[PDB]
C-alpha cells in the first residue's frame, strides 16, 4: 500500500522566521507530511471520478461525487501550505505517488475503498494532533480540530452509508442497484 | 410488554396523592386517567426516538425512516405536552412518572418498525378509546369533545397511514429485498 | 436525590464491529450513553417545572414559557448525543426516565435556584466527560463537548444566577409582586 | 521594559485579595491569570493609542498608519472587555490595576511602529499560551477552548500580517526612503 | 482619592519647533495633555462601574450598558483632546492610567452618585482648562472647549442628578426592587 | 529539468477495444496520458510558486494569487483531458507527479521568467501533440488541441513576457520597491 509507504516515512524526510512562535520543527515536519497525504487523496478520488466516466461504466454521479472529493483534498492540502507559512514553517513539497489502482472495479468497492482512505487519513490527523499536544502547540491542535477532525467523522459515517446501502441494495452483482444507488442518492 | 404494565396499573396511581378554584365536572378519575394518558403519550415519544435513531446507523442507514420516526416522536410529546395543559386547564394536577425505556434497542428492520409503530398506535388508541368511555361514564362533555377532536381522528389516521406503509412493504418484499426498503424511503418516506 | 443516583451508576450499566469505529473507547460509548440519559433527565424536570407555572394558582405564563423553551433544548441536546454515538459507531443504549424529584416547585425563585443546581450537575458530568475524553486521547470528541455543551452550560449558569439574584433582591419568595413583574419584565 | 514587569509580577498580585454562586471548576490561578490578561489587553490598546497619534503629527502625516494602529487599539480594548465578561462569566472578580504609559512617545518611523507591534504580538501571545497551559493543568476545559476560539488564531494571524508588513516595507527602503513609506501608506493601508 | 492627586499635579509633569504651532502657550499644551489623562482615567471608572453590574451577583444590565456607553464617550473625549494637540503643533505625553478608586460600586444608587461627582470633578478641570486658555489669549483653545465639552459636561451632570434623584426617591439603596425598575423603565 | 525528463520519456511508459473508440491511434492514447501528466506537474509548480509568495518574508499578496489561479487553469486542463481520453475510449493511465524543481524561487521576476519558459516547454509538447495527430490523420484530436490549449499557450506566454518585460524596466530583482508596484498596479 503505498498509502501505508508515506504513513511509514520518518518526520525528517518532510523538512528562523520574524513570525515563528512555539512552531516546533516535528509540526512543521508533521504538516508537510499531512500535505502530502491530502494530495495523494486528491489524486486517489481523480482517479476514482474519471473511472466512472468511462463508456464501459457510465455512473455519472458516482464521478462528479469523487470528483468533488478530489477537489475538497486539494482544498485541504492548500490550507496546510496557508497555515505552514502563518506559523513560520516552510513548505517542502514532495511527489504526488499514484493511486494503487487503474481500474476501481464498482461503485461498492470505490466507495469501499474511499472509507479506507478516509479512515487512514483520519489517523494520520490523530497522530497529528497527539504530536501537537505533546509539543504544547494548542493553535495547532485547534486548527486540527475546527477544520478535520469533525469533517473526517462526517465524510467516514457517509461513506459508511453509503457503502451500507450499497451491498443491500444487491453488493456489486447487481448493475440495477449501482445504478439507482447513482439516481437516488448521489443525484 | 412494558405498555401493558402502565395499562394495567390501578387508576388511582396516577394520581399525586394516591380544590381548584376553576375546577368543575372534573372526576379524581378523569384526573388520574389524563396522567395516565400523559405518560402513554411520553412512552410512545421514547419508542419512536429509539426507532430513528436506530435507521440512523452506518449499518442501516435510511434516512428517511429515522426523519419519519423523529418527527413522530415530536407529535408525541406535543400531545402530551396538550394533555398537560389540558390538565391545568381543568383543574387537575399532573403527576409525572418514570419513562420506561422501549422494549427493544434492535429494530430488525424497516417493515418491522412500521409493524411495531402500528401496534404501538392500535395500542394507544384504544387506551384512548377507554378513556373517553371513563368520560361519557362521568358526563364529562368538555372531556369527551376534547379527545375526539385532538386524538381519536389523529390516531385513525395515523393508524391507516402505518397499514399502508406496512402494506406497499410486504408487496415490495420489505423483509428480505434491502432494494424495497430503499426505494421505499426515497419514494414515499422522502 | 434522582440525579445523583444516575450519576453515581457505573459506566457498565450503559453498554450491552462498526465499520466507522475509529479511535472510540467503550468508555467514551458508555458515557456518552450517561450522558443522553442525563439531558433526557433535565428536559423532564423542565417540562415538569414548565407546566408548574401554567397552574391556576401559580399563573406565570413566562416563567412557564422558558421553562418549556429549556426542557427542547435539553431533548435537542439529548438528540445530538444520539447522532454523536452513531457518527462514531457505538451502540445507544436507552435507559429509563425517572420522575423529576419535584411535583411542586413552591415559586418562581425557587424553580429557579434548582434549575441552577441542576444545570451545574450537569455541566460536572460534561467536565468529567471530557475530562474521560482527554484520558483515552479522543480529540474529536473533547472538541464536540467543547463546541457544543462547555459554553453554552457556562452561559446557562450565568442566566440563571442573574435571574436567582434579581429575584431575591426583588424580595422574591414573599412578594407575590417581585415574581409577577420578573415575569413581565425580564421573562417577558 | 514594562510589559516584562506585568509578566513577571507574581500571579496572586492580580487577585482583589492578593464564592459565586455560579463558580464552577474555576481556579484561583485562572481568576488570577485573566485578571493579568486584561492588564496586558488594556497595555497593548494603549501602546496602539500612542502609536497612531504619532502619525497623526504634522511632521510624520501617514494618515493611513494612523487609521491602522488606531484600530489596533480598539480590538484591544475589545479583548480586554471580552476577558471580563468571561471574568463575570465564570464567577472571578474583576482587579483592575495601572495602565503603565508606553515606553515611547517617539516612535522612529512606519517601520519601527510595525516592529514594536510585531514584538508587542509575539510578547502578549506568549503570555496568552503560558494561560492556555495553566487552564490545561488546572483541567479548565471551557477556558481553554475559550483561549483557542478567541485569541490563538487570532494572535496568529495578527503576528503574520504585522510580518508581510514589516517585509514589505524593508524591501521597498522603508527606514531610510519616505517614498516607500508614503506609497506603502497608500497602496497597502489605504 | 486618585483623581484629586492627578488634579493637583502640576503642569510641568505633563510636558517634556513645529511648524503649525500658532500662539499655543506650552502652558496650554501641558494642560491638554493633563485633560488627556482625566478623560482616559474616567474612561477607566466607567469601565469598572459598568462590569460590576454585570456581576451575577448584582446583574442589571442596563446599568452594566449605561455605564460602558459612558466609558466609550470619555475614550473618544480623550482621542479628540490627542487630535487637538496634533492639529495646534503640541506634543503628546502620555502618562499612566490610575486604576478607579472603587472595586466595590455597592449599588445603582451609589454608582450614579460617584459618577454625578466624577463629571463635576472634570467639569471644573475643563472650567480651569477654559480660564487658562481665557488668560492666554487663546479663542481658538476657548472654543474647542465651549463646543466639545462644556454642555456636553453640564446635559451629563443634568442627566445623572435626574438619575439620583429618581432612584432616591424610588427607595433605591435598601429596595433592590426600585432599581430593579429603574433599569428596565430607565435605562432600558 | 524535472520537465526534460517527462519530456523525454518514451510513449510506452504512458500506457498500462472499447464500443466507442474510432480513428484513435495508440499513439494518440499514450500522448493524452504524457500529457495530462504535464498539465499536473504544471499545477503543482504553479500552486509552488503561489504558496511561495504567501510567506511572510515574501509577502506578495497577488503574487500569490496570480499563481494560484495558474495553478487551477492547468488541474482544470488536465481534468479536461482526461475526459477527452473516456470520450475517445482511450484509458487514462495515471503516473507520479514529481516535486516541482524549486522550493525557493528567488523573486517576481525569477518566478515569472520561469513560469515563461514552463508554458514555452509545455507549448512546444502540444504542437507535437498536434503533428501526432496531423501524422495519424486524426482530424477530431487536431482539433480539440487547436480550440482548447493553442491559443490559450499563446496568450500566456505573451502576457508572462509581458510582465517579465515590464518586472525588468522597473528596475529588475534588485528593486524590491519594483515588485511591490508592479503588485499593487498590474496583478491588483
Amino acid at each position: 500500500n503505498t498509502l501505508q509507504k508515506i504513513i511509514n516515512k520518518p518526520l525528517s524526510d518532510f523538512l528562523t522566521s520574524q513570525v515563528r512562535q512555539n512552531y516546533h520543527r516535528d509540526s512543521e515536519a508533521a504538516i508537510n507530511k499531512q500535505i502530502t497525504l491530502e494530495l495523494y487523496a486528491s489524486y486517489v478520488y481523480l482517479s476514482m471520478s474519471y473511472y466512472f466516466d468511462r463508456d464501459d461504466v457510465a455512473l455519472k454521479n458516482f464521478a462528479k461525487y469523487f470528483l468533488h472529493q478530489s477537489h475538497e483534498e486539494r482544498e485541504h492540502a492548500e490550507k496546510l501550505m496557508k497555515l505552514q507559512n502563518q506559523r513560520g514553517g516552510r513548505i517542502f513539497l514532495q511527489d504526488i505517488q499514484k493511486p494503487d489502482c487503474d481500474d476501481w472495479e464498482s461503485g461498492l468497492n470505490a466507495m469501499e475503498c474511499a472509507l479506507h482512505l478516509e479512515k487512514e487519513v483520519n489517523q494520520e490527523l490523530l497522530n497529528l494532533h497527539k504530536l501537537a499536544t505533546d509539543k504544547n502547540d494548542p493553535h495547532l491542535c485547534d486548527f486540527i480540530e475546527t477544520h478535520y477532525l469533525n469533517e473526517q467523522v462526517k465524510a467516514i459515517k457517509e461513506l459508511g452509508d453509503h457503502v451500507t446501502n450499497l451491498r443491500k441494495m444487491g453488493a456489486p452483482e447487481s448493475g440495477l442497484a449501482e445504478y439507482l444507488f447513482d439516481k437516488h442518492t448521489l443525484g
